[PDB]
């Protein structure tokens, strides 16, 4: 009820909410600080660079180069005959790769070198090509995607179907919706991004951002694509660079050639967006001159990239903006009474010069540090871009101005960049997050396994070089690997504090022993060689089990499936990392107890999944909503902390009521294995007692009828298939069988009660002794007494008691009546004389 297990549980709950106290970054950065320090300088950041083309591999990079795919030879062939349109890019929501070519669409997928799916129909140039989510009311539901294309006539939508091919990718099938068109004016349109609903908003070489509604109305007197701008900002020079949307608050952020942002909330219409004002970067720089950071140094950089910061990411901050000086500018969009915003925070890159692949002697300058645009601009060279990646530094929470460092210097021209893990958050309003509230949305460490690692496909001038935005466990385990020999063991603690350390150790060791035995060995050595090791156990199994305790059963399903996955992966790939499947003293003993806890947690997952799977298979009361009777939405109950160790007797009752229905037939032994591999705890209820039986008779009566057919079936179920029924005290059982007119149910149950309970007939001298029994069977006798009294099924029950196997079926009501037969015969006559 209340032992060290549940107590360390609430303890790790407290640590969870403590880890949660980042708040959100609006607090980690205390952006309420109106001043310049919310800006993250260079005193706070190292820039480790190792240069392109040498065997050195960075062991603390937030990203890691993985694979490179060329461009379609056919694509190159046309692109040579392409004459005006050049925008390479990747579409994360399909993982497809594209290059905006002169006019048409012959579009490929990079992972396999997918065919550049050909369409030679267009006669007017695509300034750009976009990927949009299929908006309801337009398409056949199997339409997974659509294609939006520019023409000197207009913009157009091209439906698509992305089902997986012979995940690698979902293969695309052409869909034709050619009526999408309207020629009006000479605006250029290239800024093609879209939200969850699938809004098409287009600006281009000129700043005119029209929200195209793509509509199932194939044009009749005006073609099917119409351009609708929120241009309530007349902006003579607006080579608008890009656009950016805040789905978590229905807000849009644009970067003009000057980065200029106009306010945009999704207007009251529900399909358009309402703009009222315009903010240029001049606002930000005036605020910067006022913000007490060196501003004449800040001046002047033109804004060349932006990156939304949704409210899940930061309470009030809107977006990260990146200039030609690469300066990471973080702005807010909100209504004073997103109309009014305030400038506080700007992340500066580190100060380690990007000059040498070779380590130049590292540097620390905690005084206000700053370095040249040479190291501030990623694409320092006009031909060879230097890919720069970062997420936030969790463990540096007290060092919140720190960020995760890396260096991806390459040789091609980067043109498009986004996450493919942005896809797992594409349909939803949030970007990469780790919570449903702004707090704990950043900590990759907490969700680094329940969702696949952050990966990246970075389009290059000759293809795309694929990256994986590295996890705490990724860079960690590889620093584990890196130890061979800053100090890795020392630096881990510097980031992992022997609690996050040991958690990733145990979590990492158990997880990698299936695929990388020696990474498990590294982590195990790390943790083993109020404790922080026990705190690592707490953290690990809490990130495991709060998916029942505090997160939505969604992470529950994620973790259970990935448990089965690591299990079977270790199994079938048993050829690489073997062993799990069947002074140094104190170190190994911490190690021993910890790995035993690991394997116990594994078998508990497997044991839990089967029982959990069995419980799921039974689905008792889950559908209750479908069956009504004042019960609804059982799925939420599963979400609530009740599945693992907090509901036990009601759980037993639920799985008895599931068993009574027995939707599965020829599935008893499956149940038996669970019973003999899950009822192993002896001093407990191997099967719940009373509402189990009452619940079983509900389903037993409803699922099947003994009287119409299969009556011995329900009796023998009651015995074996519904063994959870028999053992009952004075309870619901009475009414629960009262509905039955016959007495084959209650009588059968009391007979089984006599089998499992009454060893040999001392019930005789219950009274036949005299002056020392009735109790705990008076319930059944009592139930029989009222049913028959109100009855006089019953007429066919006269052959039972008369031919009862046990005399208990021959004594109770006869005594009952006669106070108001050589079994009661002595009681009477000897009681007489």
């Amino acid at each position: 009820l209340q032992e060290a297990l549940e107590n360390a549980g609430r303890l790790i709950d407290r640590q969870l909410q403590e880890d949660r106290m980042y708040p959100d970054l609006s607090e980690l950065l205390m952006v309420s600080a109106p001043n310049n320090p919310t800006v993250s300088g260079m005193s706070d950041m190292d820039y480790p660079l190792q240069g392109p083309g040498l065997l050195s591999v960075p062991n603390l990079p937030e990203i890691s180069s993985i694979r490179r795919v060329p461009l379609p030879p056919e694509l190159v062939e046309q692109f040579g005959h392409m004459q005006c349109n050049c925008m390479m890019g990747v579409f994360p929501p399909i993982s497809r790769a594209w290059l905006t070519i002169d006019s048409d669409i012959f579009m490929w997928n990079y992972e396999d070198g997918g065919d550049l799916a050909y369409f030679d129909g267009l006669s007017e140039t695509i300034l750009a090509v976009g990927l949009v989510k299929p908006k309801a009311g337009i398409f056949q539901p199997h339409v997974r995607h659509l294609l939006v294309l520019a023409t000197p006539v207009d913009i157009v939508i091209l439906g698509l179907s992305y089902a997986n091919l012979q995940s690698l990718s979902g293969g695309m099938q052409l869909l034709p919706d050619p009526l999408y068109s309207l020629p009006t004016d000479n605006t250029y349109l290239l800024t093609i991004t879209s939200t969850d609903n699938g809004r098409i908003f287009l600006a281009g070489k000129d700043g005119c951002l029209y929200e195209v509604a793509y509509q199932a109305e194939a044009g009749w007197f005006s073609q099917r694509c119409r351009k609708i701008n929120h241009s309530k900002s007349f902006s003579e020079d607006d080579p608008i660079l890009q656009i950016a949307i805040d789905n978590s608050r229905n807000i849009l952020y644009t970067r003009s050639e000057k980065g200029v942002i106009q306010v945009y909330d999704l207007g009251q219409d529900g399909q358009g967006m309402s703009r009222v004002a315009s903010v240029s970067q001049n606002a930000i720089v005036s605020a910067a001159g006022n913000i007490a950071r060196t501003i004449d140094r800040s001046v002047f950089k033109p804004i060349v990239q932006i990156a939304v910061i949704e409210n899940s990411e930061s309470l009030d901050c809107q977006l990260l903006a990146v200039t030609h000086a690469g300066v990471r500018l973080y702005f807010s969009t909100c209504p004073f009474r997103p109309n009014t915003l305030t400038l506080v925070h700007v992340r500066l890159p580190p100060g380690f010069s990007a000059s040498s692949t070779v380590e130049k002697p590292s540097k620390v300058h905690r005084a206000l540090y700053s370095k040249g645009i040479l190291l501030m601009a990623a694409s320092e060279n006009e031909d060879n871009d230097i890919l720069w990646c970062v997420n936030h530094d969790t463990f540096p929470f007290q060092k919140p101005m720190m960020e995760t460092q890396m260096t991806a210097g390459v040789d091609g021209h980067s043109w498009a960049l986004s996450a493919i893990d942005e896809l797992k958050v594409d349909k939803i309003i949030t970007p990469l997050n780790k919570d449903h509230i702004p707090i704990t949305d950043s900590p990759v460490v907490v969700q680094q396994h329940m969702l696949p690692p952050k990966k990246f496909v970075l389009l290059s001038a000759q293809g795309s070089l694929m990256f994986h935005k590295l996890r705490p466990v990724d860079q960690l385990r590889h620093l584990l690997v890196s130890n061979v020999g800053g100090e890795e063991i020392e630096r881990f603690f510097k980031l992992h504090q022997e609690d996050q350390a040991c958690a990733t150790c145990l979590i990492l060791a158990c997880s990698t022993a299936a695929c990388d035995r020696e990474v498990s060995a590294w982590a195990t050595r790390a943790f083993f060689r109020y404790s922080g090791k026990h705190n690592g156990i707490c953290i690990y199994f809490s990130r495991i089990m709060g998916n029942i305790w505090d997160v939505p059963c969604q992470l529950l399903e994620s973790v259970l499936q990935e448990l089965k996955g690591l299990q079977e992966f270790l199994d079938r790939n048993s050829q690489f990392a073997g062993g799990p499947l069947g002074k140094f003293h104190e170190a190994q003993l911490s190690e021993k107890i910890s790995l035993q806890a690991i394997q116990q947690l594994v078998r508990k997952s497997y044991q839990a999944l089967a029982l959990w799977k069995l419980l799921c298979e039974h689905q008792f009361t889950i559908i209750v909503a479908e069956l009504q009777k004042e019960l609804q939405e059982q799925l939420k109950i599963t979400t609530f902390k009740d599945l693992v160790i907090r509901d036990k007797e009601l759980t037993g009752a639920l799985i008895a009521s599931l068993i009574n229905c027995y939707i599965r037939d020829n599935a008893a032994v499956d149940g038996i294995s669970l019973h003999l591999q899950d009822i192993c705890p002896l001093l407990y209820s191997t099967d719940d007692a009373i509402c189990s039986k009452a619940n079983e008779l509900l389903q037993r009566s409803r699922q099947v009828q003994n009287k119409t057919e299969k009556e011995r079936m329900l009796r023998e179920s009651l015995k074996e298939y519904q063994k959870i029924s028999n053992q009952v005290d004075l309870s619901n059982v009475c009414a629960q069988y009262r509905q039955v007119r016959f007495y084959e149910g209650v009588v059968e149950l009391s007979l089984t009660a006599a089998e499992k309970k009454d060893p040999q007939g001392l019930g005789l001298h219950f009274y036949k002794h005299g002056e020392p029994a009735f109790q705990e069977r008076l319930n059944s006798y009592k139930c029989i007494t009222d049913t028959l009294q109100e009855l006089v099924h019953f007429e066919q029950m006269l052959k039972l008691s008369q031919r009862s196997k046990d005399e208990l079926f021959s004594i109770a009501l006869y005594n009952w009546l006669i106070q108001v037969s050589p079994f009661l015969e002595p009681h009477l006559v000897r009681m007489a004389k």
